[PDB]
């Protein structure tokens, strides 16, 4: 199959919500919720209904949640990170992917970003996890929008693919 | 006129036991056909969607024969379109992949516009072909020439017209 890197996450199934080996960042005010949704317009039909969610809420506007991956095995190969996201609504918020390094000190490098409405359906995002001797973790950062309908969903984060490096990158269409 | 791609041209080849060529058709004058496979195991899969794809197996006994899949008519009188697709060609003798434009009757002819021969890499790659503006209408052909390889084959997936790529960006090394 593929090596057990501990990196992938579907966020479980109906009788089991999980963040796998990912962790909530303790430098920010909110965290991502794991939902099981078998109703309404945002669902995980392929994976028995579980995803993470950052609800738009004018009262929480501009606070962030950050989910932080295990350290990426980045030394021999690059990886293509794929994930799915759902950002419907004009004030749904902002989703950023960052690479967190340790060594000058701990700092974040912005590599992917989607601001506001992206469409009324799930979309595929991809980010190349470049080869690097300097070690890093991946961060999914949800910034709460002012809308009062919906929010940012993310699901099915994976490096289990054989996608060429040059074609990996799939930015947000805004 | 302007929504034709989603009427059978754009094709992911279905999902699970829904195996489909959308509105693409087998050329019947030719000996072999492409097959739709469901992603189960092995290194060739539509991993990111858990989806289907098309495949032309290498087989030394059919070396040099072709399977030909023929698109619906492209409406090209008013504009060019960027067609993107994915392909997987691993093995020195995996065969040859050709994209042709078959211009409409009378005075039908086939114009070759994209060809890959032999080993391209152990991973999915993205092809791009600019479907030029033309008064004479045409169909796109995906043509798989059987390699003499004993393992593997040419896989293709996720053919689409993407009108947000400009003509200069409708190209590899990009
Ligand atoms: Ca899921
Ligand atoms: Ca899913
Ligand atoms: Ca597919
Ligand atoms: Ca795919």
């Amino acid at each position: 199959e593929f090596p057990d890197y501990g990196f992938n996450c579907e966020f479980g199934w109906g009788s089991h919500k999980t963040f796998c080996h990912w962790e909530h960042d303790n430098h920010v005010q909110l965290k991502w919720s794991v939902l099981t949704s078998k109703t309404g317009p945002i669902q995980d039909h392929t994976g028995d209904g579980n995803f993470i969610y950052s609800q738009a809420d004018e009262n929480q506007k501009g606070k962030v949640a950050r989910l932080v991956s295990p350290v990426v095995y980045s030394q021999n190969s690059a990886h293509c990170m794929t994930f799915w996201y759902h950002m419907s609504g004009s004030h749904v918020g902002t989703l950023r992917v960052k690479l967190r390094y340790q060594k000058p000190e701990e700092y974040d490098q912005l590599v992917w970003m989607a601001i506001g409405h992206q469409g009324d359906h799930w979309k595929e995002g991809r980010v190349l996890l470049h080869k690097s001797l300097k070690l890093y973790q991946v961060i999914f950062e949800g910034e709460i929008g002012k809308g009062n309908l919906g929010g940012i969903a993310v699901d099915d984060i994976s490096i289990n693919n054989h996608i060429s490096q040059e074609d990996c990158a799939k930015p947000a269409h805004h």
